[PDB]
This record gives C-alpha cells, sequence and structure tokens, in this order.
C-alpha cells in the first residue's frame, strides 16, 4: 500500500484504488496501473522532473529503504493477475531489488523528489510506475 499527495491530487496504484478514489476520479490508465483522485486537504510531495536512473525506494516487506539503479520508463510484459490479464504495462522502470505484492505503493525518490511508485515485482526485480511525465500534477 501507499500513495503520493501533491496539491489537490492523490496518486495510487489503479489496482488498489478505493470507492472514494473512483468517486473523485481525475484520471486513470490501466496500461500504467495508475489512478489519480482529488483531495480536500493539500499535498506537499515534490514530483521529480528529470531522467535520473538512481534513487531510493521504500520496501514495506522489509520495513527498509533500499538504494537502486533503474531502467528508463518503457513497455514491459506483465504476467496475468487477479486485477489484469497478461499485457504490456507502459511507463514502467525495473530495478534489481526485493519486492512482494503488498509492497505496491512504496515511493521511489531521487534527489529531485518523487519518481514513481512500486507497481510490479518478483524474481529479485522490482518495477515502478513512473509519474515524472505527468506535468499537470503541479499546475
Ligand atoms: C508477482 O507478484 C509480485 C511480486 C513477486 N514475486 C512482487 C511485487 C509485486 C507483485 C504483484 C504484481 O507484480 N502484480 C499483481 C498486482 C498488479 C501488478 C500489475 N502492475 O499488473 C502485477
Ligand atoms: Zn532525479
Amino acid at each position: 500500500s501507499g500513495a503520493i499527495y501533491v496539491g489537490n491530487y492523490r496518486v495510487v496504484n489503479r489496482h488498489l484504488a478505493t470507492h472514494n478514489d473512483w468517486a473523485n476520479l481525475v484520471w486513470e490508465d490501466s496500461s500504467r496501473d495508475l489512478l489519480v483522485s482529488s483531495t480536500t486537504a493539500q499535498g506537499c510531495d515534490t514530483i521529480a522532473r528529470c531522467d535520473c536512473q538512481t534513487g531510493v525506494y521504500y520496501c514495506s516487506s522489509r520495513r527498509k529503504h533500499y538504494p537502486v539503479s533503474f531502467s528508463k520508463p518503457s513497455l514491459i510484459f506483465v504476467e496475468a493477475s487477479e486485477y489484469y490479464p497478461a499485457r504490456y504495462q507502459s511507463h514502467l522502470m525495473l530495478a534489481v531489488g526485493h519486492s512482494e505484492p503488498g509492497d505496491c505503493g512504496g515511493i521511489l525518490r531521487c534527489q529531485h523528489g518523487v519518481v514513481g511508485i512500486v507497481s510490479t515485482g518478483g524474481n529479485g526485480l522490482v518495477g515502478f510506475a513512473d509519474v515524472r511525465d505527468l506535468l499537470w500534477l503541479d499546475e
């Protein structure tokens, strides 16, 4: 679990969105596993605007942060799950690191701010949905 709070927006994994998220929907994309909803309280996370390939992510299954090198956002095949059929997920970045299903929502940050959130994993890999291209999160 986990979310990003920036201005009047809440960014979460689309497969973990709640009834309130869907009732206050701003935008969602199944191909990215992202959903953004509106909030009444003000958010203070800084979204990174960069091409960093190194950062730190929070891993709930270990109660620890880990430093990682990660790939550029791209289309990566993702095996079928209870939430989606087998498909290419876009804007996804991989890194060698530990992750378990409950780790989705953990934030990945670089020196510039929030880069994305955990969205996939397994086999000693962790995948992050990128948010750095969503320029509207800040305006
Ligand atoms: C495969 O299970 C893991 C593991 C592992 N091992 C480690 C981390 C996460 C998962 C779960 C995961 O990747 N899923 C299920 C929920 C939706 C995801 C998606 N974006 O399509 C795919
Ligand atoms: Zn950066």
